């Protein structure tokens, strides 16, 4: 299995601009505590911090740093679509329960 960190680079740039630009019902934090909540990808808010401060550089993607962590932590292209469904999913489920 192909993990996201030696995937091409211009293959993750535009998966990592992509999601920069999701709403934040859907975008790299909710990503981050989703792909958490497994025993096999463990993102503490202090790995987190890390990608997030790359937005205090000019062009800087907290979405590339993410990406790249998970896929040293061992996430598959596989897998991380497992957790965007997912994440589509519950976020329906989340405006649709009381």
């Amino acid at each position: 299995g192909s993990t996201l960190n030696r995937l091409r680079e211009p293959l993750l740039r535009r998966l990592s601009e992509l999601l920069d630009q999701a709403p934040e019902g859907r975008g790299w934090r909710r990503l981050a505590e989703l792909a958490g909540s497994r025993g096999r990808l463990r993102l503490s808010c202090l790995d987190l911090e890390q990608c997030s401060l790359k937005v205090l550089e000019p062009e800087g993607s907290p979405s590339l740093c993410l990406l790249k962590l998970m896929g040293e932590k061992g996430c598959t292209v596989t897998e991380l679509s497992d957790f965007l469904q997912a994440m589509e999913h519950t976020e329906v489920l989340q405006l649709l329960s009381p």
